[PDB]
């Protein structure tokens, strides 16, 4: 499946761990505060972070502090907080890797307690 596709979390709500690692996009599956919960290959081959070492962390204050912000974070939180996370924006991802663009597409999982957040380089 396409990143960015109209329909991508039915998609992906039936796919192991094993099935997200196979993705052509990175891949991460956040709860309502922002732990991450799975963390695909893709999006370990964009920045560096080790899955084992960064799962059960918080990914907007100890893994991408660049993405404390309003425009990402506080869509984030908004999102959670409606009920209707969806939305894609560029953003450029800077802590501990060298400066790269991508295009994110955040996402409420199915489950309705879990939110994508969805990578691609640009
Ligand atoms: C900004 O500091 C972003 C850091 C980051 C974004 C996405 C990841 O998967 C890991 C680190």
């Amino acid at each position: 499946v396409a990143f960015g596709s109209e329909d991508i979390e039915n998609t992906l709500a039936k796919m192991d761990d094993g099935q997200l690692d196979g993705l052509a996009f990175g891949a991460i599956q956040l709860d309502g505060d922002g732990n991450i919960l799975q963390y695909n290959a893709a999006e370990s081959d964009i920045t560096g972070r080790d899955p084992k070492q960064v799962i059960g962390k918080n990914f907007f204050k100890d893994v991408a502090p660049c993405t404390d912000s309003p425009e990402f974070y506080g869509k984030f939180k908004e999102g959670v907080a409606s009920g209707n996370l969806n939305t894609m924006f560029e953003y450029t991802f800077d802590y501990q890797m060298t400066p790269t663009k991508v295009k994110v597409h955040m996402k409420k999982a199915l489950s309705g307690d879990s939110y994508w957040v969805f990578v691609k380089r640009v």
